[PDB]
């Protein structure tokens, strides 16, 4: 166990947040890395019992701690007022590094699942750029699996485990409140969604192998877990996503029972100044949305999933160290 360190190419001069909090806490990225291999070395992994995933966990509430101030913080009874201006919002990628003394070991093995022996392993002093991108139900502006789709989880056969569904080519998301003023919607190409719960629904199969796949909505619970929501420019964005988690896979085929219009699924949207905070247990109040278009193009790299004769899964999310080991998991510090 030791204290890592973040590198960035954050710019001085820029006003975003993510870059003033990394031009004060990150150092400038090394523009010379290197890596070293040993394919005959075999490491054991487990991205579920990760201490880099507690520290970028850290970091990024320090972030937003620092940057999204909200108007009231309400945490069980006691109201913190505070300036919440309007920023710019747009995440910048983070590497983690490790001091001297330590390294940084890197899984190469492009079908690795997250945890147990991995045998062509590298050496490295920092990992990739990592977003910091927080969302619940999809994973947003992260990395693709190089190979097949990748099915990851701490334990399949525990129901209340969170699955992370890695995909291997991103899937287009652009969410927009156009020019209500709290009415915004987001736009999915349906045919890229349909092959992509196609092949998801296999490599699910693969793992339950009767049990024809269902895709169905949040069962329950807090708004910002029942429906797919992130942060953009600075605004939060809840979608609903009945529309999108709504297919059955049978017989080796996928078959979308969601809404779909013109070969595009439409996801209704709402910004709202309420929010219940993933950061700690509590609510953070925000001033009314900025005038003009918000709108935001992201690439849906990864799928949060929860599992309930037939295996249902339905969208989770909400435990931003999941957002964090979704980028993590190659990698392991060791002295
Ligand atoms: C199986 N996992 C179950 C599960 C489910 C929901 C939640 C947890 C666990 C807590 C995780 C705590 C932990 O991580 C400690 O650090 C966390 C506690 N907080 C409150 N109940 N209010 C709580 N998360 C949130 O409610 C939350 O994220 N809302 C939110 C807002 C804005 C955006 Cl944009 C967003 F995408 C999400
Ligand atoms: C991942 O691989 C490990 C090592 O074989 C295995 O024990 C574990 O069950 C796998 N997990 C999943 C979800 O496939
Ligand atoms: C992605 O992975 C799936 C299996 O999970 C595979 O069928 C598909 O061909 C892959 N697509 C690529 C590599 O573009
Ligand atoms: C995983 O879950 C099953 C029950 O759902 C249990 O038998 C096992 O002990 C759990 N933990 C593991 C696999 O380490
Ligand atoms: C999502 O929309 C459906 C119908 O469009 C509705 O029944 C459901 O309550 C909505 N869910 C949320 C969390 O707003
Ligand atoms: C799938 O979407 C349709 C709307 O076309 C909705 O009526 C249905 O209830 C959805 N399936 C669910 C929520 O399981
Ligand atoms: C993902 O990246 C694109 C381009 O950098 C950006 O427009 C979008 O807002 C990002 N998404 C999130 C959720 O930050």
């Amino acid at each position: 166990k030791t204290t890592l360190f973040c590198a960035s190419d954050a710019k001085a001069y820029e006003k975003e947040v993510h870059n003033v909090w990394a031009t004060h806490a990150c150092v400038p990225t090394d523009p010379n890395p290197q890596e070293m291999v040993l394919a005959n070395v075999t490491e054991n992994f487990n991205m579920w019992k990760n201490d880099m995933v507690e520290q970028m966990h850290e970091d990024i509430i320090s972030l937003w701690d620092e940057s999204l101030k909200p108007c009231v913080k309400l945490t069980g009874g006691s109201a913190i007022t505070q300036a919440c201006p309007k920023v710019s919002f747009d995440p910048i990628p983070l590497h983690y590094c490790a001091p001297a003394g330590f390294a940084i070991l890197k899984c190469n093995n492009k079908t690795f699942n997250g945890t147990g022996p991995c045998r062509n392993v590298s050496t490295v002093q920092c990992t990739h750029g990592i977003k910091p991108v927080v969302s619940t139900q999809l994973l947003l502006n992260g990395s693709l699996a190089e190979e097949e789709i990748i099915i990851r989880s701490e334990n399949l056969t525990n129901n209340a485990k969170t699955i992370i569904v890695h995909l291997n080519e991103s899937v287009n998301i652009v969410c927009t409140r156009p020019n209500n003023i709290r009415q915004a919607h987001c736009n999915i190409n349906e045919s890229k969604w349909n092959n992509t719960l196609q092949k998801v629904g296999e490599e699910l199969a693969k793992h339950f192998p009767s049990k024809t796949i269902k895709f169905e909505p949040s069962s329950g619970g807090d708004l910002e877990i029942t429906t797919h929501s992130f942060n953009c420019r600075g605004e939060f964005f809840y979608c609903n996503t009945s529309d999108l988690f709504n297919g059955t896979y049978r017989n080796g085929t996928y078959n979308h029972t969601g809404r779909s219009s013109n070969g595009t699924i439409t996801l209704q949207c709402k910004i709202k100044q309420i929010i219940n905070m993933w950061q700690e247990v509590g609510r953070a109040i925000y001033a009314p949305p900025i005038e003009g278009e918000i709108t935001c193009n992201s690439n849906i790299t990864g799928l949060l999933l929860l599992r309930d004769d037939t295996e249902t899964f339905r969208p989770g999310g909400g435990d931003m160290r999941d957002n964090w080991r979704s980028e993590l998991y190659k990698y392991k510090v060791v002295e």
